[PDB]
């Protein structure tokens, strides 16, 4: 059993065979395949260029570096979200435009399996492909799993609001990886005519952005957004991006005389200087002093005129997006622990009175975008029904989650539905055994909790209950069925209704069953509140 | 009245409407339109590259930076030459390849007005387009006024005398702006088939250089050189440019091992380091210790084999230049105050004996190029007729002016005439009220004094006499008539004869009238003196 | 007699006429003609790019810089090997892609003389073209002599073992100069259809590498390797080059996270930093502490997939190489003084016992590649026949020479012969009067000793005996005859048999005569020892 070697457009790559319990045949894995030229030097803040071809056989058996990011938050996220038994050491580099492939196909024969391309999350600031082991999903469901990387943070999203640094470099990377998949995936036994993009959090927003982008035409055939869409407004910068660009430049020690000056100066800084700039900006944290409307906890997607021609809201109203089957889902308690913990969010005392709730909601402006005049109505609605300050804290977490994830996700699915595309929603409500031990036991369906199920963590890690094992089997089959057919349903599975005018969705957890009208009262409350 | 928005080849630009007293309709102004890619990084000391196109609408309502230059001399020149009521704050940057447009045309209709493209002065070392407000000229004469920028100083003119840094980058910028005008000016209501280039001092030399250059073919149809031509020898470096190149490199902290080494090293220096290099070289100053033949108060035009194929003298003798109508003029006292003040020239004591005159003329070698053996004849001719040391100083200033401006200008006009082209000359003899208060009251027709009239300073600034107002009206109409027709004459205007074999020219001032044989005895004296 | 001016593809070049005693007509010399763009900045560790064309006439009368290298070893080598009367001052620069031409042809008439292109030696770490004056060879034999430069050391040979820095930049330079010769040499009176490559030491290995390379197709018609071939294993790195690449990066102060990171970081270092890196690595020295198998005294040729598709041994076994006439030769005592002196090799005490011999042979692993288990047999064979420790030292020097030069050269000639190509060998056995005064008088046919004869040092330097004069005349005629005809023989010359199955070769020295079976017993001993 000599190792698997296949042809890419840029030359040959060598992978490794790995076995999984319960399967007679191994899965072929390829780690660290480049899909573009490393974006170093003058290639910073420019679109991804094609990779240089290589002679002989590239050894693709080592994990690539993760894109430069805060190593504290980035390592923490990898540890909390990995489906693998052990945490892998990951290097940081600007040289990070790699993908990893897991294929169960026999590479000596023509195979055209459905391909699932995973776009990780981490607020467009942190994260790695290598965190997510495709082995279980590939073997259990007979799909090719591709995990991709894309530039993060300053490297990925620096925008001057004009032609000197349009922005969205990370998204163009995601597009470039999808073009690589079109050109190459058949050598790995994948069907370039059946590509499903899926991602969580910022990866779900990225998926949503690709559904909105003419650059992504002909590159995918199904989409799945898990806890994140293009209406998750913390990730999309509308209006004037030039003052945040200037703040970044000034922090880096660059003059702000013109756009071209700022971008040129930043292209001169070392990786290290830019990482120090990143840390000094205190991204992924809330500012508790200063005008909340000027606070930017992350850099993000911009309306650049190449990837996105208008705002997501405008493109939606026009029905100008790709009408592929789209599954959009949320977890029950999206702001229950993970996100506030990662942001060092002030709610640690375990309780909240209504006056404190109101100033904190105001400080939370970059996350929720609620004008100071709307704060009292918003707060009263969620917290005003109880005098218990412990329960006020919990309802406050629901408020944040509803505004960041629940409402945006339902709005996106309704528009997608009304454009005539097949649409499905879920709400995931389970507390995984793989949860952090600092996470309170009452938090069920936290941000990220579905990832263990989707990626088959019970098959790779120790300690899963029988119920968790079955939950993962069901979720993987739903997801792969959707990749195959644009419909997650099939034999042995609870019925998942289409999200049509009755708004059927699947509640996923210990008691998986269909329900209707996910977040309906919350969409009505918020959209009408925001409309003055 | 929504703001004016028009299409360029690189995308849409938004300007602003501005009103002028006595005109019912406003003028559309566009500030800071890029005509090339910012020449940063590896684009230093290389020709201008095309601008990157932009999405959406570029807001062209802020003044661009001026090209990097000594801020003392550059700010001073802007204050002394601006026709505007107030001094505008200007930034310095290498990112300076912009132009500003003033158009009186209705941009919703096809308009094809004559276009006048202004090339500012400042010894190819300082200056800015934004100094010159086109509003009055555009409204009074119904022309499109374009003020352009071009690289200055080291950035603009660094030459190794070979293919690694040919030089004349500022001139190729001027050519690139003219190509932009050809491609775009119709959207601004201009006639690309009627473009007049005009400039003063180094801008007049630039105009003269374009008349001599095959690169400028088909780019303009009339020319005007005000106090500066390609025979103003201080601006043109013939012979060996490599020792000044080496001195620049050494000052910057670069090795001089080869040409390519020097240019590559200089491309690594920060803007600031190069500006510090500029100041340490003491450009725009006379060296009063050391061999005057090695003194270089400015970098300048070189014979690079692309822009200029031979020396101006050789091209003239061959009649190898563009035979467009050309107006060439001087002021009465070109070295009366402005230039010696800007150069910290030694003549401040108000008088000069004949022995001191002679060593000072020798120190003035980079300005006048008079061999030490010719000094006594030159000095005797100008100063030898009086024993009054005050009047010796004044005749000495005439000597300098005659050699730098008067003689060169007449030689250029005679050659242009003898090639069969329409040619006109003027001598401007007026002391503007806008003169500096440090300028002695006896100086009339100083370097720059015509600019107030040409640009309609009486219509924008406070304090002009009725006579100044009429002088500007006359000068603007002469200039615009020339732009339209290649002949400045028209109804209501004093008769301006062609510069033909009788050498008629116009004396412009309080008593505007025709005369003959401008500087005839001075051309005879100097050309024969220089011919040993 | 105005100076010679000729047309190249990139523009005109001006040379100088130089006279040589005994010749009525001068030789035209051109020094410092560029054949590529200077490899500065982003062009480091990339193939040579075409030179930028120039206007007017390039003055080619100054020696170019030598490629950046250790100035101690590089200056020393130039002084020891120059055939010229005096040592010329040479600058160091990365800007070094120049060649020098010596032509005896009348440049006003069509001349098509044989061209001999010299590739200097210096272990791919040091050396210069300008060291070798082509004047005598050009005049005596009526050939055009071209001496070329190529990148050395880190600049020339840095390889990551993949597509981010393939390596062999110096060899691609050699190829680029040969393409320049094809395109241009006719203007210098040379026949582009008769080009002979010749070189010594690393230059002989380079010649051998070109015979093995599909890139060199159609670029030469005869080859001569003097004391160096592609089987001189110290110059060719097989197996894993990544740890030496990492050591270089670490020494330079670069991270080793990925290949692209290392190469990008090294492209940021100044020439000086890289030269300091070079010196800190102690190239051209033996490491007397540490594992000899990890010791790298030079960077070298790699199997890059562009220049060399497989190992030299593999290409030979396949008969996949250019079957041009090839003369391969060695000197009698290749390790007699020059090389051990340049490497600060431990054998200075003048004697060697057998136990010390054995550990020193082990330390010499990077030069000879003899596995520790083979050491006792190798040492016994050479030193075991005498108890005289002085003679043991001399036999030890023979051992090294046989493994580095003698055996490899004969193997190469046998393979070339067996492919059906015309092949000739020599062994040079003379002690030049131009030898260093530190060289012991008993050393005859040291590394480099033939260069004086080949380049006509007796005609340019002082002090040659009549016999040396005749030896040089004979050697130059043999070499030039070979350039003309692929056969060195001719009237007035001792008979030089073909290297056929009888293995005839020429012993060159005071008594020049044919012999047979050069190093036959040594090839048998070593090839069978290495085959376990
Ligand atoms: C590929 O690389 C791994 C290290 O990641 C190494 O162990 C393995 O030997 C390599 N395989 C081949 C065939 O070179
Ligand atoms: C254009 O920029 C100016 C500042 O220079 C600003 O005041 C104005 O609002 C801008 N106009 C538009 C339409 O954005
Ligand atoms: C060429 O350069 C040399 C210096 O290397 C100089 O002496 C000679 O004058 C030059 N020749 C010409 C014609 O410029």
């Amino acid at each position: 059993s000599s190792p698997p070697v296949v042809d890419t457009v840029h030359g040959k790559v060598l992978g490794k065979f790995v076995s999984l319990e319960g399967f007679a045949q191994p899965v072929a894995i390829f780690l660290g395949i480049p899909f573009a030229k490393p974006p170093l030097g003058p290639l910073r803040f420019t679109p991804p260029q094609p990779a240089e071809p290589w002679s002989f056989v590239k050894n693709a058996t080592s994990y690539p570096p993760m894109c430069t990011q805060d190593p504290k938050a980035g390592q923490l996220l990898s540890e909390l979200f990995t489906n693998r038994k052990e945490n892998i050491p990951l290097k940081l580099s600007e040289d990070c435009l790699y993908l990893n492939i897991y294929t169960p196909a026999d590479l000596t024969k023509k195979n055209r399996l459905p391909v699932m391309v995973w776009i990780h999350g981490g607020g467009l600031m942190v994260g790695a492909a290598s965190t997510y082991d495709g082995l279980a999903l590939a073997a259990h469901e007979n799909v090719v799993v591709v995990t991709i990387q894309y530039r993060l943070g300053i490297w990925g999203f620096f925008s001057t609001g004009d032609e000197h640094s349009r922005g969205n470099w990370g998204h163009l990377d995601q597009v470039a990886a999808l073009r690589w998949v079109q050109d190459n995936i058949a050598s790995f036994g994948g069907n370039p005519g059946s590509v499903t993009i899926f991602g969580e959090s910022a990866g779900g927003e990225s998926v949503s952005v690709l559904v909105l982008s003419p650059l992504a035409k002909n590159l995918f055939h199904r989409a799945i957004s898990e806890s994140g869409v293009a209406l998750t407004s913390v990730l999309v910068k509308k209006g004037d991006v030039k003052p945040l660009a200037e703040q970044i430049a000034i922090t880096a020690g660059c003059k702000t005389t013109t756009s071209a000056v700022m971008v040129h100066c930043l292209r001169q800084k070392t990786e290290e200087e830019l990482l120090e700039t990143t840390l000094k900006m205190k991204f992924l944290s809330l500012d508790l002093q200063g005008d909340p409307r000027e606070s930017q906890p992350l850099l993000g997607t911009v309306i650049d005129g190449m990837l996105l021609l208008k705002t997501p809201e405008e493109l939606q109203a026009e029905r100008n997006f790709h009408t592929v089957p789209y599954m959009v889902g949320i977890n029950k308690q999206e702001f229950g622990w993970l996100i506030p913990m990662l942001m060092s969010y002030p709610l640690s005392e375990g309780q909240l009175d209504q006056k404190t709730a109101m100033s904190l909601l105001w400080k939370s402006y970059p996350l929720v975008c609620i004008a100071k005049e709307l704060i009292p109505e918003a707060t009263e609605k969620y917290l005003g029904g109880t005098d218990d300050t412990v329960k006020k804290k919990d309802l406050f977490l629901d408020l944040i989650a509803d505004v960041m994830f629940g409402v945006p996700s339902v709005i996106v699915a309704r528009n997608h539905r009304d454009a005539g595309a097949p649409t499905y929603m879920y709400e995931f409500q389970y507390r995984p055994s793989f949860s952090s031990d600092m996470k309170p036991k009452t938090v069920i369906g936290d941000h990220g909790d579905e990832l263990f199920s989707v990626f088959g963590a019970p098959f790779l890690k120790e300690g899963a209950s029988e119920e968790e094992i079955r939950l993962s089997k069901m979720v993987m089959k739903f997801w792969a069925n959707f990749a195959r057919n644009g419909n997650p349903n099939g034999e042995g599975l609870p019925h998942w209704p289409e999200y049509n005018q009755k708004e059927g969705y699947l509640q996923i957890g210990a008691n998986t069953q269909a329900a209707q009208k996910l977040k309906d009262k919350e969409v009505a409350f918020w959209t009408n509140l925001f409309a003055k």
